[PDB]
């Protein structure tokens, strides 16, 4: 028997406006959700999601094996030593069903000082031939800034919810240095479906991706209308309903650190479903040198003894660790 998690739908539109009292009522809902299962759906968000799934499937189903190799990250192509994060993540027929494409801050170019310095976690995006995928790059870059704007407002909600000024988080979230990433994931329908691609959980549940905490400040996710996600509660794993018009939001391990675990990073996993579906996370990461001073909203004095963490090194350790634990994606 598997229960369903309480994931409220929060109208976040006041976070874009100037009704400060209305914003506090949104922050309260974010507070409650972060203290419950950790998840909530952001609705009335103003982003056009109507074609996100189609474009994601179109791009994945129309890209050729030759193109995949030419864009593949280092894990799949030894000739691309600089592509650790951005590029194509090939499937492995018979062994690995998922495939995806990851891109970073469009402002990361050869002129960027972090690219010039070869700083870890910074890379220049690789893109397919414009003529083979017309309008794909323009769409991708515009979506990055569309979800950036949504994420900036959500961070204002989290800051107010924690008793801080609305810019407590967003001030470190900037277009000229953010390490945030978009991933365009395709989960294919396969018949037969290779068992080597399915993992069996301790509780017997068949999975495509095992338990983990997110490496982010917050995660802003859109998915097609196929239920798959689960959150661990003390009463066991609980199904997270799908909502192909809203954005599923949750806190990452960086938030759990700086809040002294007041807003825990929920443990989540992906159930195996034999169906064609798309998953498009936006990982809200700060700058490489961004540092937020921890605090404890549970203490009268609000003091925390935790060490302030540079976000860049945190992201570098988090991503490698996640690959080491749940495998290369
Ligand atoms: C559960 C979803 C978020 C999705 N999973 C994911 O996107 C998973 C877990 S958060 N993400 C990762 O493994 C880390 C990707 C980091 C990215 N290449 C980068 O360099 O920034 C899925 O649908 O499998
Ligand atoms: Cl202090």
């Amino acid at each position: 028997s598997v229960s369903k998690a309480n994931v409220p739908k929060i109208d976040v539109s006041p976070l874009f406006g100037d009704d400060q009292a209305a914003k506090m009522r949104v922050a309260q809902q974010i507070d409650a959700a972060s203290r419950d299962t950790g998840f909530f759906y952001a609705v009335n968000h103003g982003i056009n999601v109507q074609r996100l799934s189609q474009k994601t499937k179109e791009f994945h189903m129309s890209i050729t094996p030759e193109e995949k190799w030419d864009l593949a990250i280092r894990a799949y192509n030894k000739e691309h030593q600089d592509q650790v994060r951005a590029g194509y993540y090939l499937s492995i027929p018979g062994k690995k069903a998922v495939e995806s494409f990851c891109y970073l801050n469009p402002n990361f170019t050869p002129d960027h000082p972090r690219i010039q310095a070869k700083t870890p976690t910074h890379e220049v995006n690789v893109w397919p031939d414009e003529t083979k995928h017309p309008g794909f790059q323009d769409f991708a870059e515009q979506y990055y800034w569309d979800v950036f704007g949504l994420s900036s407002a959500l961070l204002k909600g989290y800051a107010l919810a924690l008793g801080k000024e609305e810019n407590f988080f967003a001030r470190h979230f900037k277009p000229d240095d953010t390490l945030a990433s978009v991933v365009l994931i395709r989960y294919p329908y396969l018949d037969p479906y290779p068992e080597a691609a399915i993992k069996t959980a301790a509780d017997g549940t068949k999975l495509s991706f095992e338990w983990h905490e997110d490496v982010s400040l917050i995660t802003v996710l859109y998915q097609s209308n196929v239920q798959n996600l689960q959150v661990e509660t003390a009463a066991g794993y609980q199904d997270i309903e799908a909502d192909d018009t809203g954005y599923l939001i949750n806190c990452g391990s960086y938030m759990a650190h700086l809040t002294n675990n007041y807003y825990k990073a929920p443990i989540e996993r992906v159930k195996w479903v034999n169906a064609e579906r798309q998953s498009l996370p936006f990982f809200v990461n700060l700058g490489y040198d961004s540092v937020i001073d921890p605090f404890d909203p549970r203490e009268p004095n609000g003091k925390s003894d935790r060490e302030p963490l540079s976000y860049g090194d945190y992201l570098q350790n988090g991503l490698v660790s996640l690959i080491n634990k749940n495998g290369q994606t």
